[PDB]
RNA sequence: GGGGGCCGGGCCACCCCUCCCACGGCGCGACCGCUCGGGGCGGACUGUCCCCAGUGCGCCCCGGGCGGGUCGCGCCGUCG
């Protein structure tokens, strides 16, 4: 340590961008999801009745 | 006493040609910024119609409606 304390930064290696976590859902998707849920609910009672 | 005046010049009045600028309108042309649809590819997600049905996103062409943006072009109007 007392001889060579200088830090040598790790050789930076470029890598292609990769997404590991889910992005935020869009309002249009959220509005559609509620619309789908309601429509499935009404059909569910329709088939049951 | 009362008058006309005395020679050139410049501008305007009229005719023809006619440059620039400003302002308004009408059209076009191209940038730039918005917007509603058609298709192609990828990618993600949703729904108790599920080998079913959707919804964003990235990207790729085509079409359409505009901005009281910007520039350029032409025409019209101004006792400019």
């Amino acid at each position: 340590i007392r001889e060579n304390p200088v830090y040598e930064k790790k050789p930076k290696k470029e890598v292609k961008k990769k997404r590991w976590n889910r992005p935020k859902m869009s309002l249009a998707q959220k509005k559609d999801r509620v619309a789908q849920k309601k429509a499935s609910f009404l059909r569910a009672q329709e088939r049951a009745a």
